[PDB]
């Protein structure tokens, strides 16, 4: 004793006393969210639901972002579709410009800011001194004022806050505070043409927004601005990124994925975006229990991708449905059943004289001790009847095209006693074509845009599926089969003909 259980309840007490709360969620709008932002949703939106708070959407734009409203509806479907709530109201760093402005006037008047007129070069390398620190409050003040007028030009000068480029902050090294830009911005059109870094607008922003707890990496900096400014302060939390194997998500190895076309657009099953994630067939419920199964820690760390693919599996065991599938099909014929066509019950399912088994469920000349279907073996076919192979037919290169079978009345089951292996099938009478895409990990080692990347990641087959899973009503674009014997898949869609089916996931 002396401690703990749901007290969940007394350290909710705690932070209660210690401070409603409000959290935000701060993309940049200039890309499609992916897996982390699903880490950071779960906690922000997670934190403020628990206490009965609020969450603020916040889009970080603060700089000229090309195609921002895009993004803002992308990002509002994702939050959505995750199953957060902000309010009814959408909030932009740009709509702060001037306040941003004003104080970083003021620390030019606090001597905390300085002009520097060294380039980008110079100041990426002398990360000492600018040669420009001393100068005094009344020419940078006077030189920023001229900044923002529009009369010198891009990275010419640059305004930085004025601290320690000894102390190994380490981004405390007199960081950038604005830079010039002689662009229009989608939001503050031509009202601008300096723009705040995202250091110096990040907690400014959040302190504007009255911001109680910050998930997002160091803290100094965020404290220092807001105490020398000296505004309402917001208790910054950070934790670990997150890190999956067999997988990227850096801007820049991701771009290069989409544009070099290993993969087919950002909504690619591949892709650890949301976007893509949503259109593989994953369920929201699946990566917030896996956001959930990763836990906080400000110490960095790497979770298997197998603890995922358990996450969304575990998911769609739940809420699937049952149907046939053959992605490699062969034909089968059996030998003494005559015509007419059998209703089963297991959703419509017959059995018939012509059937289709996959490829992977025959072999002409198995191992020995093997389950699936050989010449002179036996095999139950799911939900019906045994299938005993007596001859095949091969094509003129060789291939087995047909394979001849009795059938045993004695259904689900064995009479005799005997049994062995069950596999999947589909009646021709209850077959409809079908494009089955099998996808695997965009990787091939669990820790490489580094292109040691899985060749084999998408195989396309032209195969068949039992009719009701093409119903598109029944079954519309991220609904969950489960293609018995094959896998977790999902009718194909868009994250914004031969009926499409991915799989979602294996086993």
């Amino acid at each position: 004793g002396s401690h703990m259980v749901n007290f969940l309840k007394q350290i909710v007490e705690e932070d209660l006393r210690t401070g409603t709360v409000i959290t935000r969620f701060p993309p940049e709008p200039n890309g499609f969210l992916h897996l982390g932002h699903a880490k950071s949703v779960c906690l922000n939106f997670g934190l403020a639901k628990a206490f009965g708070g609020r969450c603020h959407l916040r889009f970080d734009d603060t700089n000229p972002m090309k195609e921002e409203t895009r993004y803002i509806e992308s990002i509002q479907r994702d939050v959505r579709w995750l199953g957060g709530d902000w309010g009814n109201h959408l909030y932009y760093a740009s709509d702060y410009f001037q306040q941003l402005y004003d104080w970083a006037e003021l620390l030019i008047k606090k001597g905390l800011a300085f002009v520097d007129d060294d380039s980008l070069e110079e100041i990426r390398r002398k990360r000492e001194n600018s040669p420009f620190r001393e100068r005094s409050i009344e020419e940078n003040l006077d030189l920023f004022r001229r900044m923002r007028a529009g009369e010198f030009e891009e990275g010419s000068r640059v305004l930085r806050a004025k601290i320690d480029m000894t102390h190994s902050n380490m981004n405390m090294r007199d960081p950038v505070l604005y830079r010039i830009l002689k662009k229009e911005h989608p939001r503050t059109g031509n009202q601008w043409v300096i723009y705040p870094m995202y250091d110096y607008a990040h907690g400014q922003s959040d302190s504007i927004e009255n911001i109680t707890h910050s998930i997002c990496l160091h803290r100094i900096l965020y404290d220092w601005f807001q105490e020398k400014l000296e505004i309402t302060r917001t208790r910054q939390i950070e934790f670990a990124r997150l890190n999956v194997t067999y997988t990227v998500m850096s801007k820049r190895k991701l771009l290069a994925l989409v544009t070099e076309k290993w993969v087919d657009g950002w909504d690619d099953p591949r892709l650890p975006t949301l976007s893509g994630l949503r259109r593989r067939g994953v369920p929201p419920s699946a990566l917030r229990d896996f956001c959930d199964k990763v836990g906080v820690a400000r110490r960095e760390s790497t979770i298997k991708v197998e603890v995922l693919e358990k996450c969304i599996r575990d998911a769609l065991h739940v809420v699937a449905h049952r149907r046939f599938a053959i992605q490699d099909p062969i034909a089968v014929t059996i030998t003494n059943y005559g015509d007419k066509v059998e209703t089963i019950t297991a959703r419509e399912l017959h059995f018939s004289k012509k059937l289709y088994i996959d490829r992977d469920d025959f072999m002409e000349n198995p191992p020995a001790g093997y389950r699936r279907l050989a010449p002179g073996a036996e095999v139950r076919l799911k939900h019906a009847y045994w299938i005993k192979c007596v001859d095949v037919v091969k094509d003129a290169s060789g291939l087995v095209t047909e394979l001849l079978c009795t059938y045993d009345p004695q259904t689900k089951n064995p009479d005799g006693r005997k049994v062995k292996g069950a596999i999947h099938w589909l009646s021709e009478k209850d077959a409809v074509p079908a494009e089955i895409r099998i996808f695997g990990r965009l990787f091939t080692k669990p820790n490489p845009w580094r292109e040691n990347i899985n060749k084999e990641s998408l195989k396309v087959y032209k195969g068949f599926v039992e009719r009701s899973a093409a119903d598109s009503a029944a079954f519309p674009p991220q609904s969950s089969l489960q293609f018995e014997r094959l896998g977790f898949f999902t009718p194909d869609g868009s994250t914004l003909t031969l009926p499409v089916f991915n799989l979602t996931v294996a086993l």
